[PDB]
């Protein structure tokens, strides 16, 4: 291999050369300031000063380029880079970043910007983004890019950079099948919004853009407001969009394809060759689609899903490369259409068994057996969804172990064996809550509404103390009816604006039996809402965690195995 | 910060791949007609002189064709592939121009690595020719290291071809110095003389001069002649000043002369705790108890091995791994006046107490756990004392352990449990020698005159071999108090056979006398009885050899009696 000790000493001395100003015989004049560089330094790195010195042409023996259409702040750092291989990357001055890379036409910097984007693609900048990789071929920007606008724009779809977009690229958008929607008119209505932002630039674009929606809503209202938007005499449009609407038969699109269903994690693998796996349940479709194995196996995790249905995974822990195990505090996204799961910005301690809150768009992970240990074992950190960064909050006062976290009224309640205190986010305060009168613990909750859920704990049993937050009181409500000299495990979730339970129990020399029931609010009684076939859905285990949560049937598959 | 993953390795490729496609290069360097485009940058941040050679505002600098002279063409290829990859790739024949275009370049990097290259190759015969190329080209290390060497050795062969020619200074600095390794005060006095009978009439006040370094003790016995035999004519004053040097000017003895025969010990009984073995020494006349210092100061299990010319080398050993006893085929040698172990190339298998010997100035290494796994595991590996490199050998007949080697007759010797084989180093193979009627092994031999005297063995079994006659027979037992292990060792002293043995008890302490024992009377005649006052315990695992140490340079062993 090549020696890195002198390649390391090269590059040092070519750098104090280029601080000292010993060998520079090209000159870069840009907007009145000197850049005094070498021609080796420039055509090793860039691939459009190779092409500038080694061609023949008129600057082959000038020494004095004026090199125009660029920034001195962004061809500073791309000399320094070059010059010394640190590229300091910022989050603003990453797109005349890209610009000025594309333009002198620089693998490296590329790359590295091109993943510094990949990176922070978010909700508030998607759009831009979209258009900045349109404006300059990127196939990988352009099609996470695609993937992200898609979903978070159909989610909002009020960016102000949405109306500045070319004719092109909102036929890619609007034609795509990747769009998430509950329903087809709010596309209709973006697009109207989109057209009527000029009158006569868009008129030629209304006849190629109702050619991409369905004629479910090419025949109803939203005709009729065109023709009022029509330039006057027009008789070109009007007649035209009359007798167009014959072909494009309606076809549903895969945004309405989304259910409630409950999500299980850390299954019983039904191979023996892996560990554990994960699964879900069709509430309705009566079925178990499998779903993508956590990354690298990650045991020990813990769950969230927004109100914006997005699904979230922190901690864990990784078998070291018997017993082997070591905690990472990696971070993970799943994806709700391509069925993986994106890595994110890991957090700053590891932890084994989280609660994640959501809040605010902020996600919580309370606790979680941290690898500290100091006076503070018990710091929760929040996370930043827009700048995807995690800040830690106000200590949880108290020291807990296997409890459980819920947000109710804008607030975040963590609940342990008897005591409770809620978080204030506005001013970062734990205030005392009401004090259980049972030592129960390894339960779960379920936020419906403004009460509390607590269901279960410690095997577990059938104890329900019902909280109120208006009240803060505890209360006993009844006990959920099951088979005697049994161990059922029960799961508490919010499903059809109605708190329902998801109980599994094992009779004595008898298999794992699955059935649901409907907790009757008012008259204080778990009705049976549905039973579970065991032909359908096979054994789970303990330590298998479930929420709830919207997923495709269409981009998902079914788990083949047996019943 | 260098970040050395990405760019410093992309940047020195695309370098190297402009260099090959002469693509934006400004500079040409033009040697005795063979051309050489390259660029500024890298022969600025290579070579010092060059940066001086673009940037010093001068004719040359704004010069498209340069005209390098006194350097050679190979060399500056070699030093400009160097600058654009940073390998040197340096042979053994070309360091000495090579050294001289990088000191003329100013290039530091590759003059150490030269430098390097050089000291770790005085071997047996450039010795005196690199001695005069650093007197040549300043250089500290080399400059002192060659003249430890030629002190070492010219003082043992004072009649190199390249001796004759060198500076007055330089053989001033030998001469005078008090490191000449000889035993008589004579050979200095005939090689002056001889490096002054060559080159007569032209060094006269050069002779003067090395006439009077040589000193009275040399000048008095035979110079006075031989120069008035040649002597110029008409020549007077040359007398008066050559009869001032008998009186004055430091009469005073050498240092060479103090080559005691004594016997160099390994893997004693550690006085400090923290230590577990140390190397001692031991003098048979002036009845005293040296010690040396240990040459990986960490690694155990060594073999020893003393060549005719008196050089004491290590081979193989196992260090502990000191995690939070690993083998190494490391190699050392020891420095006569230093006191200091200088390594030298290591072997190719991780040998466990390997037993070298040595003939015909090579050393062989027999045995000894090469690496164990072995498809055929009985082999060897020899050594090349003036090549510096290991050459593989016919393999051993029959694989043995704890096994005994010497050489006798020019001839190689192994000695195991009951049989021995003669290794013929002129047509390299193995011939069968005769089959000792008892099974004796943990024992060591010893190589007295024309035959082998391998003694004890698991005892005091005393089974004499004669090459000449081919035959094993006994001579007599070895006098030894009853209910004791006693731990023999056999080496020659003073040429005269010898043992060394140490009795051992219950509840009783060691003692240690050798005895002097005679070929006809078969009896271990009381040479003398080491007391404990000057030498203590020793151990198990120690091992004995012959050998001549300096003993101002070594030090006395601190031990209460």
């Amino acid at each position: 291999q090549i020696n890195t000790e002198y390649a390391v000493s090269l590059l040092e001395q070519l750098k104090l050369f280029y601080e000292q100003q010993l060998f520079t015989d090209i000159v870069l004049i840009v907007e009145g300031t000197e850049f005094p560089c070498h021609k080796m330094v420039l055509a090793t790195c860039s691939s459009y000063f190779r092409a500038m010195f080694m061609s023949g042409l008129s600057e082959s023996k000038q020494t004095h380029v004026h090199l125009r259409n660029v920034d001195a702040a962004t061809l500073q750092i791309i000399i320094t880079y070059a010059y010394t291989g640190n590229l300091a990357m910022n989050d603003s001055t990453v797109e005349q970043l890209y610009e000025t890379a594309c333009f002198l036409q620089v693998e490296d910097v590329l790359q590295r910007c091109r993943e510094y984007l990949i990176k922070k693609i978010n909700a508030e900048n998607c759009v831009r983004l979209l258009s900045f990789a349109d404006l300059f071929s990127c196939e990988e920007l352009k099609q996470s890019a695609k993937r992200m606008v898609e979903h978070k724009f159909t989610a909002v779809y009020h960016q102000d950079a949405f109306m500045q977009l070319s004719h092109d690229l909102l036929i890619d958008i609007l034609s795509s099948d990747n769009l998430n929607v509950e329903k087809e008119e709010t596309v209709r209505e973006a697009a109207m919004l989109w057209l009527e932002y000029n009158t006569e630039s868009r008129s030629q674009y209304l006849s190629s853009v109702l050619s991409q929606i369905r004629i479910d809503a090419l025949s109803e209202v939203t005709q009729r407001a065109w023709f009022q938007g029509l330039p006057p005499n027009d008789k070109s449009v009007v007649v035209q969009g009359l007798y167009k609407s014959m072909p494009k038969f309606f076809k549903p699109r895969l945004g309405m394809t989304k259910e409630e269903m409950m999500i299980f994690i850390e299954a019983s693998s039904e191979n023996p060759c892996s560990l554990y796996s994960s699964v879900c349940y069709s509430p309705q479709a009566e079925k178990v689609y499998k779903l993508c194995s956590p990354p690298a196996d990650l045991h020990k995790v813990g769950t969230v899903v927004t109100p914006d249905n997005d699904i979230y995974i922190a901690g864990g822990q990784v078998p070291l490369k018997q017993t082997a195990f070591r905690t990472v505090n990696c971070f993970y996204w799943f994806d709700a259409q391509q069925n993986t799961w994106f890595p994110k910005t890991p957090m700053l301690f590891v932890r084994i068994k989280p609660s994640l809150v959501c809040c605010e768009g902020y996600i919580y992970a309370i606790g979680g057996d941290s690898v500290g240990g100091e006076l503070n074992r018990r710091t929760v950190e929040r996370y930043d969804t827009e700048k995807d960064e995690w800040t830690m909050v106000s200590p949880l006062p108290c020291a807990w172990q296997w409890s459980a976290a819920v947000v109710v009224h804008d607030c975040i309640y963590v609940m342990t064996l008897n005591l409770m205190y809620c978080y204030f986010p506005r001013s970062d305060s734990w205030v005392e809550m009401a004090m259980r009168q049972t030592s129960r613990s390894f339960a779960s909750a379920a936020a419906f509404g403004d009460k509390i859920f607590y269901i279960g704990g410690l095997g577990s049993s059938v104890t329900v103390e019902i909280y109120d937050v208006n009240k803060n009181e505890w209360k006993m409500a009844a006990n959920i009816p099951a088979k005697r000299y049994s161990d059922p495990c029960v799961r508490a979730v919010v499903i059809s604006n109605s708190l329902c339970v998801f109980m599994r129990e094992t009779h004595l020399n008898e298999r794992a039996k699955y059935v649901t029931y409907q907790y009757d609010l008012e008259l204080d009684r778990w009705s049976l809402r549905q039973h579970i076939s065991e032909r359908v859905l096979w054994d789970l285990g303990r330590d298998f965690r479930c929420t709830v949560g919207k997923l495709y049937p269409s981009c998902l598959e079914e788990s083949p195995w047996k019943p």
